[PDB]
């Protein structure tokens, strides 16, 4: 079957292949949509194929299909399945995986850069201070002095599921949120429950508006424990805008490493369920929900107050305003001080390169348009009239519940 | 079966069950989710009958009684004896209010229950089109305090006596290829406007003008006829701090109104049926006017502005974008022509949309189409998790007619 997809803006049309690869399910049916929805121990039995189906395609991308090889690796795997009810990857499989569970992420407008990785296999690890080191090692790697450079740490597999390592962080730099007695919160609201859990764990909080929070970090289905991240790896940038001179005395900055800490990586049917990766923000992400949500530092009537917009009546599009003005200061503010970042027009215009790219050598580009079209400005950008459609590839990155509703406290 | 949403910024959970009753297909698999796409006999016609029927006389509390079973008695013999059945006055009015609070990809559908319904089944001719059509517009426009409205013509037949407006809306601005390559007014309607010129009309050959309807009547080859224009309210615009807004010369009309889709009721197809409202300021600021296959004005802008458009992380566009959308509302506030910013809107539409799921057990929504096309996350429609499914009485896409009459 083909599938097309249309661009409204450029009346190209591209012709999927890809989506016939596609296992998993989307949450829609052909009676409801679930497009919007936020989130729509395995058997022997289950396990072989979903490793077969991976190693063929590991093969075929190295061109190797059928190869002695290729025959003598399933075989491998197979033996050591039925023995050991499991199995290992070997490192070249591993890289490959990681790098195609990104390249397959249906919700990421970066995939441009999916091909370059830096992999570091953690999998000798065994303990939660063995973790803080690696992710420490992580961290100074991609921050690069400012100059970013992608990476993924990949700590060992899941077993019986009740051995697993995870990192409780959403993400590896993240700021404290505190709930008031008055109901108002001080620092970012996303983090208010995490921060709870690290103060009971034994955290002495600074409790100021940016303060990072540490590692918990849980290995081999042990209770988590607590590391503070050396201060000096933590790169952050002051917030300035290029024409107003007050932007700064709003005392905004934010961490240059977006490093997302809570999600789970399978390959060939293996679990990875503490894997942290990082890349590089779209200004937005930042400028906008960071800084404007509602329910996150919430700043727009502050800036549009400082601006002397007329707040009066919404029809004044003084929100809109104060919006713009935002992000051209965080986008300055990464840029005067050297630390890499990438405007959404810049990055939706080379999403599109990207999809078209992969549409030909690859029949498709699964992609989530309520996730890539970026939350200001969407229609300008060249993803608003992109036709998207959306499928599950494995390798993949998973959501997980967060590790506090699950974990059993061992004291 | 029974579904959760959640809004991510204020944690309230709806549960829906209306999808239930959904009937249509979405073009979504459990492989495949094609939520952003465009556009993804006797026998068949009583369950549609029934169905439409019964949630009428269940509306109006009197179900199961004997005026709902001699309705559906009536109905049956007249379909079996007619291959159709007409609606009563009643049920056309019903059937078309909740065409609209159906529609999910509308965000202003708390308005759905006041919407006046112009009846022209008794239309049997293009001449007899254009009268209905003016009126629709006089009466909408109401000198530019808008008035939701729709005008029915017959419903189609054999298919062979089909009534359609060919226009897309019905105000709307010609497009003309020009010998340099470029193009003069609305790029979106340069295939209709050569139609028209084909079929006779008088180009006057400018950036901003308002197209002729073309009405086809009864599957008859289409009529050309102008729209007094006295009766197409249009608005200058200008913006409250940039004098030299006024010289770039933008102006747009201030009546929305669709006239290409078909609205099924009972199953009955209603071919020919437009319907308006009043706009969202990001309809003309946005789409209309930024689009690169529309006005495409953000550099003028841009340029007249001053702004540094050696790169985009300056963020000219977004900045000259934001200015355009204020001029355009100014303009219509100052002239008093109904409009609603896509702030006030979408609060609106979230209001609606807790009342549906409070009375009606769910609304479907289309969040492609329901969130703003600029600032969308600042906005209360963003955090807010909506299932599409399709409900009937229902507004559909139908192929452009030229595609389709047999001349
Ligand atoms: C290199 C620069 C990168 C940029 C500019 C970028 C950009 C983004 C953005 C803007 C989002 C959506 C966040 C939002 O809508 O608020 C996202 C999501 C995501 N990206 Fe990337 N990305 C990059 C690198 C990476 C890397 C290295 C990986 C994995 C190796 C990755 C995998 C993902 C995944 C799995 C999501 C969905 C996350 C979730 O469900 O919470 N991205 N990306
Ligand atoms: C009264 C004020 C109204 C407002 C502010 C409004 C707003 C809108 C907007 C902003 C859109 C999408 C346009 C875009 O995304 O570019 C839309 C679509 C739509 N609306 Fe409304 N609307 C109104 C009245 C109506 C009425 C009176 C009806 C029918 C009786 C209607 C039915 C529809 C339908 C069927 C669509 C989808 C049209 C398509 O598929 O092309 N709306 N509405
Ligand atoms: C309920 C829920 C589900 C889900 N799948 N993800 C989330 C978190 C969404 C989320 C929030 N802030 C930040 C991110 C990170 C996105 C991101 C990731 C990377 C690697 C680089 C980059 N520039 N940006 C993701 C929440
Ligand atoms: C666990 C959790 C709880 C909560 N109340 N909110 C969140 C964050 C939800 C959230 C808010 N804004 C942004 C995002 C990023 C994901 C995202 C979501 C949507 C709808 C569009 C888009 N472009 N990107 C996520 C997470
Ligand atoms: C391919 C295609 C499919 C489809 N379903 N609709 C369209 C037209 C989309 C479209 C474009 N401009 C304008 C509209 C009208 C939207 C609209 C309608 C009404 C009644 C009021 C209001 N404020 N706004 C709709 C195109
Ligand atoms: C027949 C036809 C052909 C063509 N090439 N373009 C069009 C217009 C397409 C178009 C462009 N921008 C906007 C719309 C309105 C519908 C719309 C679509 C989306 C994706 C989001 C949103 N908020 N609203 C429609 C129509
Ligand atoms: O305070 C805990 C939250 O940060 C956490 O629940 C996140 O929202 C979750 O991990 C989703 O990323
Ligand atoms: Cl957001
Ligand atoms: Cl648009
Ligand atoms: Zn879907
Ligand atoms: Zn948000
Ligand atoms: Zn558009």
């Amino acid at each position: 079957r083909f599938l097309k997809v249309k661009n409204w803006e450029t009346d190209v049309v591209l012709t999927d292949t890809l989506h016939l690869k596609s296992t998993l399910e989307t949450g829609c049916t052909e009676h409801i949509c679930m497009g919007s929805i936020m989130l729509p121990v395995r058997t022997k039995d289950q396990l072989f194929p979903l490793a077969k189906e991976f190693l063929d395609q590991y093969y075929s991308s190295i061109k190797r299909f059928g190869s002695k090889a290729h025959m003598d690796r399933l075989e491998e795997v197979n033996k050591e399945i039925e023995s050991t009810s499991t199995y290992q990857l070997k490192d070249t499989e591993l890289i490959y995986g990681a790098k195609h569970a990104w390249r397959n992420a249906s919700r990421c407008v970066g995939r441009i850069q999916w091909s370059k990785l830096q992999v570091f296999d953690a999998r000798d690890c065994t303990t939660a201070h063995g973790m803080f080191n690696y992710i420490c090692n992580h961290v100074k790697y991609a921050t690069n002095k400012g100059n970013l450079r992608s990476a993924i740490t990949i700590f060992p597999q899941r077993t019986d599921g009740k051995h697993d390592f995870r990192v409780w962080n959403s993400q590896l730099i993240r700021y404290a949120g505190y709930k008031q007695p008055d109901g108002s919160t001080l620092g970012d609201p996303a983090n208010v429950q995490f921060t709870e859990i690290c103060i009971q764990q034994g955290w002495k909080a600074p409790r100021g508006r940016f303060d990072v929070l540490p590692l918990l970090l849980q290995a081999n289905g042990n209770d988590p424990e607590l590391f503070q991240i050396p201060p000096e790896l933590v790169l952050e940038v002051p917030i300035r805008h290029p024409k107003f001179d007050w932007f700064k005395d709003l005392g905004l900055k934010w961490y240059g490493l977006p490093a997302v800490s809570n999600m789970l990586l399978e390959i060939g049917g293996l679990e990875f369920s503490a894997c942290p990766f990082s890349g590089w923000y779209m200004g937005t992400e930042i400028g906008v929900r960071d800084y404007c949500d509602n329910h996150r530092y919430n700043i727009l009537e502050e800036v549009a107050k400082k601006m002397d917009l007329d707040m009066r009546k919404t029809s004044s599009l003084w929100k809109d305003q104060a919006l713009v003005e935002i992000n051209i200061a965080v986008l300055y503010s990464f840029q005067s001080d050297k630390v890499t970042i990438v405007d959404h027009h810049s990055a939706t215009e080379s999403f599109i390169k990207h999809m078209e790219n992969e549409y030909r050598c690859r029949g498709g580009c699964p992609a989530d348009w309520v996730w890539i079209v970026p939350p200001m400005s969407g229609s300008i950008t060249p993803v608003f009239h992109q036709e998207m459609l959306n499928y599950r590839l494995t390798p993949s990155f998973e959501y997980q519940p967060d590790p506090w509703n699950t974990h059993v406290w061992k004291g």
